């Protein structure tokens, strides 16, 4: 059976991306003095500005115009000859505090008992697909504007711009990946080097290094800069939002997803933790070898501490009835509001690095590790 | 075999919709006096103001404050006692023109031949577990969002206010519904009725009007304003921004998704265009009796008119081998730019209305029609 | 000789003046923390917003919106019924850093040497045509727009809205004031009261009990809300900016200008203290009685300590010659930067109290003292 | 009797100057297309962007991104390097309309009797110190930051940026000029020029070739960028704001001042029209040799044509009883609203020429032109 599979991603210089930094590159430098913060910010961006706002209440104080210039800056964008620049560019900003009435249902006498930031669903993914328990076609686009960022900062190729997109479709026959059918790539560059001069360019360093030759054949098509010409790019190209990446930034479109951005809220903040929480018992759950892929999805109620839905779907390809499967879950792990941030620590800053080039499959990250498996083994057929 | 499925709605009167509509509000303007225009525009709302920015490129002359204005008197907030006031709120705008460098791969000399606005992935769904082929989860979520806002606007319940989000999970057994564990109900108030008040009448008023009396039985759990108040809401207690109900605008959770918004683009970018188109199919697929339920999924490059990449999962509930069923696709539709625009024809003032409470399960709209159905079934089996 | 003299004012509630509170309300703020602080805060106030903008460089920690909604709340807008709300209202804020290229040439080694904050001239005014010395339009037009907001804040006339002006032009005969030609009036007010109400009232409550009744004759003509409707007002009628009240806030236009703000600014900035010191000098020498009235200049060059330019005017009203007079002013008085700082200790949060009706007139401020004038009399015959 | 006087101008570069030029320039497009339009447009400018905002009811459709994004970039300002870039500057709107309530006030029935648009004083000035009637020193510092812009855009002094100030201050004795004691020039520059070498290249440049050197005598004394280094400058070293060069518009301080800007308005604005047609009758009152200097006065009350207050002052300088020459004004002028724009022509699209380096001392414009002089000498003695 063939079909095909198509996933994308985007470069650190990318406007949706620049705000998702500057988001969670706020909450990073507020819970480094306070843990227990409550941050939800939002970023807006265009052409000559940026605006940071929403809702903060800490008892840390920050400086908004030095962490977003700082942010920017290391993003690229440094000159008026790239559209945009960190240092004349203008920071905006309209925080106000957290809703009392929100709060009153979320932080209770009981920290336990202490409630969820608000309502919704959340989608958890894993597939044996590969080493890191991830799908192919996300990592591999991601794999693709890292590069281009690595290969424009070290100065390999000077005139390559920050802004940059790239999207790739996999070949799926009998289930498994049988190659690479079309690839694209568009990138911002300077008004020195000429379209053949980059395309031919970028292939040389940041495709053909990047993609399996197995994958590529005589049939796969490149489409590199296809309007022929992207010398205007940024927010001066095209306007920067917060969370508006939800896709590229968890597992392509291959799993499913509830509407939670990530980038500029703390844990308590159900989109973001219960998220991570889902990926972490997926993934755990197919490294214990109970399934092969299988996706979770809880939901909750806002000032409500337990979840109002969970459901595991392995896609048949489970090895112990989804039964037992389904109150190993509960067993193990706590989806509580204030069980998952213990379980992962999430009381920390280190969402930033969280923000460009997606949220899974970086091992180091609490919610990749796995060591529940093994445990997850013992409550089924140890052996 | 059992297991729980979430899904969510929010009201017109909730921040993110609130900038959707604005969105869709400016563009429905614009286009009424320019069909082939250029507008790709983002809405920023907080406390104060409503932030209205993007890159537009037209001939139409419209005004942004009115329109705005306009727009969220409609909605509600006509008042600082709710928070928000139509009249007395500010309106910023940041609008500058469409990048001449994407505009050369999009509009070319013939019009055929004029390419995706943009690169990325779309998902189009249908499923027969209704009439107008949409899951049930998001169906029903919608009517309890959209019912609140009719008895706030007929009087029934004077003391309701625009900001509300609603959470309901089915039981899903057998693959079908058997009935529904939880209801969430979140509607903003004034400080005029009690917590057992509101919850009493959200019941009698919102809940059991809405949802099926079969599917609710004593089992059922009501959580209805969990952190037991709600009195300050819309963009007072959350920042809305445009594109951020990715979800809750198409299929709930229950398909997937690529990462394209709708709100605040023309046609020509495949984000809203070649999403539609593939509800379209996938809709009249099912209506033509080939498969139960189908998910499409094409991709496009930027500059670039022909599809990167197509293809339709029909879980195995097909009835003609995938084969034909795929090779079908292309020999009915054109999903190229230029195509899909005719094929619905999209240049027309139609978005606004499409900017609450779902994109799709309005038969009236252009892509929920099924006519190619019984010509879909000529081409496979008539009779 | 006759002639005709006209003097204005404003109430706490107009726009300018709004901005001006605000401004001045951060820098006390500011300063209680930090007295060596370096602010030069420009506040823009509209509809639905407040712009907190301009540099400021100091170690202090301070909550701008907090500042702002209570500063505003205290003018009185607290209902969209008024056009503008502190607690709904957004708050915007474009604070940089003060650049250090001008820092340079401020703060240097020695503090004494420390130069002008900015180049410019500045102009004090005193005269004896009252007890403080200062002229009687600005004295009279003030007290006027100041009885409007205390009889609307005490209940007198509760349907009184923030926003107001006041407008006196007197009768010049023989060099002094014989009476009053025409009086304007105009105030916001409630959909609840008519115009001739109205009228009738505002004479009785503010402008009958504040004029004295000798200066009134059949022959005075009144202006109360001309256009007859003045019940838009504040931010949403006219758009509010800091430093636009230069005139008002020194001596109605009887004496003369350099075109230096006051508001938002700390002491370093001569626009605002060598203005100050120069009300010292020129009223303490009237009440020396060196001189009936005299108007004295001082001009300065940034990153300069000692004065580029010193003139002391009397108009013939003088006692000793001019000469000794002048050369008596640089005896006795310090204008260098960091001169007149100490010798009216300006290095505290007193600011916001003088942002509106008047910086001068007020004789608990510290420029408003006179002890320097027994002593700049006996440098010329005492007795 | 010696004393000394001084005055100051800034550079078309300078951030305050940049807003009214941009304000100015938003009226004259839109004058150009409806003359009987009502705008009441402020700017606010700081380090990457600019906010046009304010209120403005007219027919006429313009784009202020275009115009002002030209206005910046004829200013000079089009590279990061000199810290602010009209092709990558943020450009703002908060532009809402006139309220009814004023304009009821204002355009009556009857087009005579409509009224002034708002309250307020104004002052004209005249004096025989110049063939142009305008006072000596700011005409020298306004030539002093006028040469400096001309330096610098004819590739003179090529490292020069567009911001600067200049300071003059001149020595009178016996009534009349007998030289300058101090000058000051701040100017922007480049990061490659030295101190030294751009102070000796500002006086044989800049000073030398404006300053009469019949004034300059070894004892002036000469202060070029005292803090010793100025390379950040616009609005990224100093908010820019409009109507804050009151003065420097003007007289210099010379004359006195009612309080009201002009750049941004229509010539309803009385502050604008009233001012102009105040410069008017006093130089052509100069003209006319009924006096060797005088001041004129003029206040209005909003919704009201005829003027509250007139009154001419000429230093003892006047030739003919005050009297005569005060019954003559009347007589001659029309000051009502609808008099003094047909008297001037002020519905055309002529004041942006009007925002940097004076609105007096241009004879083509309309109120410099003195052809009532010999008439209003008709009126007493002609011979
Ligand atoms: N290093 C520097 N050396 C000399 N002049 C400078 C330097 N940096 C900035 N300036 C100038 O300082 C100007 C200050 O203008 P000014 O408008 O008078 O300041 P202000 O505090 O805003 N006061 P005002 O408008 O008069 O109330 C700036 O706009 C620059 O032209
Ligand atoms: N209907 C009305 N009747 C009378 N006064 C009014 C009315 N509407 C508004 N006003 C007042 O008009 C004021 C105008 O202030 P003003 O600041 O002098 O105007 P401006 O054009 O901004 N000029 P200025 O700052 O002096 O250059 C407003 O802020 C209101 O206090
Ligand atoms: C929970 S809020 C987002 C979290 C918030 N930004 C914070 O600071 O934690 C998201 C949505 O919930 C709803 N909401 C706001 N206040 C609420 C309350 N007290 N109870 C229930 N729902 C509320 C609104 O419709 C709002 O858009
Ligand atoms: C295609 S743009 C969005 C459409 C745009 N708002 C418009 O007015 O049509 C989205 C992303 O594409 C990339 N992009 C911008 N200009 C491009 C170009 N000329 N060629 C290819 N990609 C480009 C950027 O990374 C940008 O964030
Ligand atoms: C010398 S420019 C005017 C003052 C400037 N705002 C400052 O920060 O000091
Ligand atoms: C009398 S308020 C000052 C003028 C106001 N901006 C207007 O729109 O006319
Ligand atoms: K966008
Ligand atoms: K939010
Ligand atoms: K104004
Ligand atoms: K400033
Ligand atoms: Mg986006
Ligand atoms: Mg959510
Ligand atoms: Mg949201
Ligand atoms: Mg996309
Ligand atoms: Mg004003
Ligand atoms: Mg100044
Ligand atoms: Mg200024
Ligand atoms: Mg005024």
């Amino acid at each position: 059976a063939k079909h095909l599979f198509t996933s994308e991603s985007v470069s650190e210089g990318h406007p949706d991306k620049i705000a998702d930094q500057i988001s969670d590159a706020v909450l990073d430098a507020i819970l480094e003095q306070d843990p227990k913060a409550r941050v939800a910010c939002e970023t807006y961006v265009k052409t000559g500005m940026v605006l940071v706002g929403g809702e903060i209440t800490t008892s840390a104080w920050v400086d908004i115009e030095e962490i977003t210039r700082n942010t920017v800056r290391e993003i690229g964008y440094v000159h008026s000859d790239m559209g945009f620049d960190a240092n004349s560019c203008a920071v905006l900003s309209a925080i106000g505090k957290q809703s009392p009435d929100i709060n009153q249902g979320v932080d209770r006498a009981d920290p336990l008992e202490q409630g969820a930031g608000d309502q919704g669903l959340m989608f958890g993914y894993a597939t044996n697909e590969t080493d890191v328990l991830m799908p192919a076609p996300i990592t591999y686009a991601h794999r693709l504007v890292q590069r281009q960022a690595e290969v424009r900062k070290n100065g390999t190729l000077p005139w390559l711009r920050p802004d940059a997109k790239s999207q790739v479709t996999f070949q799926y026959d009998d289930g498994k990946i049988v190659g690479i059918d079309a690839v694209v790539l568009s990138t911002q560059h300077s008004e020195e080097i000429d379209q053949k001069s980059l395309q031919e360019a970028v292939m040389e360093e940041i495709i053909k290094p990047i993609l399996p030759a197995e994958w590529l054949t005589s049939a796969t098509k490149f489409f590199i800069n296809p309007t022929g010409r992207f010398v205007i790019g940024g927010p001066m190209g095209d306007c920067g939002l917060t969370g508006r990446k939800i896709i590229v930034d968890t597992y392509g479109g291959m799993a499913r997803h509830g509407g939670g951005a990530f980038s500029g809220k703390d844990p308590s903040k159900v989109d973001r933790s219960a998220a991570y929480a889902a990926r972490y018992v997926a993934k755990n759950i197919v490294a214990a070898g109970l399934a092969d892929r299988c996706e979770i999805q809880v939901s909750y109620a806002i000032g409500v501490a337990e979840p109002t839905s969970i459901m595991v779907e392995t896609f048949g390809t489970e090895k112990v009835p989804s039964e037992q499967l389904t109150l190993l879950v509960r067993e193990f792990f706590d989806l509580r509001p204030y069980g998952l941030i213990q379980m992962l620590d999430l009381l920390h800053p280190i969402y930033k690095e969280t923000a460009a080039y997606g949220h899974f499959g970086r091992e180091h990250f609490p919610w990749e590790k796995t060591d529940k498996a093994q445990l997850l083994r013992d409550a089924a057929g140890l052996k």
